[PDB]
């Protein structure tokens, strides 16, 4: 861990516990992006094992650790973040027009639990000046040759106010869409109300496959044009995936799945926050949702459902609850090609990725496996 620009140099240990101790979360996480923005971040100078990269469908991951959504929610510090050693980034949340979230105090952390509970209400700067945040990250891309392979989706939701959801997401398509790798479709945020009705099969198919009609007339409507229409990592139209919240029972999770076979979307994030966790004293008599080490089962066992219910046909990408190699392993084992991170980087703070990539190597190395596409899924049978 040698000089200031290590990601674990001694130093970011000691600022990070004292953060956590004594400063407001909200401080803490501006601190952090401010950092970002100034690109003044440690960063990863590993190059990555080539067996521990995966894939969805035609996204080539250079690793299996990425950024959730709602950390960098109006892409103002994709290139440091990602510098860390992170794959990939989910933007987002955006909504169209921008928004500036329910009422504060709105995040709590308990370090002893390392968990988060949070009622931000999807706060961000709005489709357009995000779109534009994106560009700037998208040209700095195109002549770095050191981010050509990184990879970045971005979320997308309603307007608290939006009567018809669909409305808002056709309007991020058209704005965001050509600048994505993929588009998560977050119908699962507890945190803006009537949200979560969505993952109903009937809407929930219609939402779909509006978004899936909508990204393709994109296309069709612009491949003729001087200027190349896909301005992202992969060169093509974005995947589409949707972010399932775990506060569902069993007929809703089924319900769910085969409405996902059916309409061929390209992926399921596993999981959104919970509501469903009581036993924390510190958030006792607080409203929002459950991250953290007290999601992780609960999320890891939605994995294994979906995965069976999905017939494995449905790539996964997980989230919740993950800090370690061993955390990581058990959701690829579970069914994820690729995890996600979020509370990680509050508790762990700048080592969150050479750690965790470090951890998973070594377990790889353990239990045998020629590399992590071998382990996907193999609790099963
Ligand atoms: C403060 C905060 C804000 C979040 N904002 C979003 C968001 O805008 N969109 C989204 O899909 N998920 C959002 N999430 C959920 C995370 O992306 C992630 O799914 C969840 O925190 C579980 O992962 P973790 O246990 O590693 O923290 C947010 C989480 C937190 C803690
Ligand atoms: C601890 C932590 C870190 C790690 C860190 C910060 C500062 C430093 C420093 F030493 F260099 F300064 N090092 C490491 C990043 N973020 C948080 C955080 O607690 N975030 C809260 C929960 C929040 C608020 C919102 C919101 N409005 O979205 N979203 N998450
Ligand atoms: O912005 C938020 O309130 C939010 C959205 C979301 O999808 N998940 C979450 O935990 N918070």
């Amino acid at each position: 861990p040698f000089e200031s620009y290590n990601p674990e140099f001694f130093l970011y240990d000691i600022f990070l516990k004292f953060c956590l101790k004594y400063i407001d979360g909200e401080i803490c996480h501006d601190l952090f992006l401010l950092l970002g923005k100034y690109n003044i971040l440690p960063y990863d100078t590993s190059n990555d094992s080539i067996y521990a990269c995966t894939n969805i469908k035609h996204l080539d991951f250079i690793n299996p650790f990425g950024v959730a959504a709602g950390f960098d929610k109006n892409g103002v510090c994709i290139d440091s973040i990602l510098k860390l050693g992170f794959s990939f980034i989910e933007i987002g949340t955006i909504t169209p027009r921008g928004q500036t979230g329910n009422a504060k105090p709105r995040i709590f952390r308990d370090v002893e639990s390392r968990s988060i509970i949070n009622s931000c209400g999807f706060n961000n700067m709005g489709c357009d000046k995000v779109t534009e945040n994106l560009i700037l990250f998208r040209k700095r891309q195109e002549e770095d040759k050191l981010l050509s392979k990184h990879i970045v989706g971005v979320s997308i939701g309603k307007n608290k106010d939006t009567v018809n959801i669909v409305d808002d997401l056709k309007y991020c398509i058209n704005k965001i869409g050509r600048y994505a790798d993929y588009i998560a479709i977050n119908v699962s945020s507890p945190n803006t109300p009537g949200l979560r009705d969505n993952q109903e099969a009937g809407k929930l198919k219609n939402i779909i496959l509006s978004v899936k009609e909508e990204i393709d007339n994109l296309e069709k409507n612009n491949i003729m044009n001087d200027e190349f229409l896909w301005f992202n990592t992969t060169k093509k139209k974005p995947l589409v995936f949707v972010k399932l919240a775990p506060d569902l029972n069993q007929e809703q999770k089924k319900e769910i799945a085969d409405v996902l076979l059916e309409t061929n979307i390209d992926g399921m994030i596993i999981s959104n926050t919970t509501t469903q966790i009581n036993d924390i004293k510190s958030f006792e008599n607080k409203k929002g949702g459950v991250s953290g080490a007290k999601l992780k089962d609960i999320s890891t066992k939605f994995i294994c459902e979906m995965y069976n219910y999905t017939n494995k046909q449905i790539p996964i990408i997980a989230s919740g609850g993950i800090f370690s190699g061993l955390d990581a392993l058990e959701k690829i084992e579970a069914g994820a090609s690729v995890c996600q991170l979020y509370s990680c980087l509050v508790f762990n703070g700048m080592k969150s990725a050479v750690q965790i990539k470090r951890e998973l190597n070594h377990l790889l190395y353990q239990r045998g496996y020629y590399n992590l596409k071998e382990a996907i899924g193999r609790k099963h049978s």
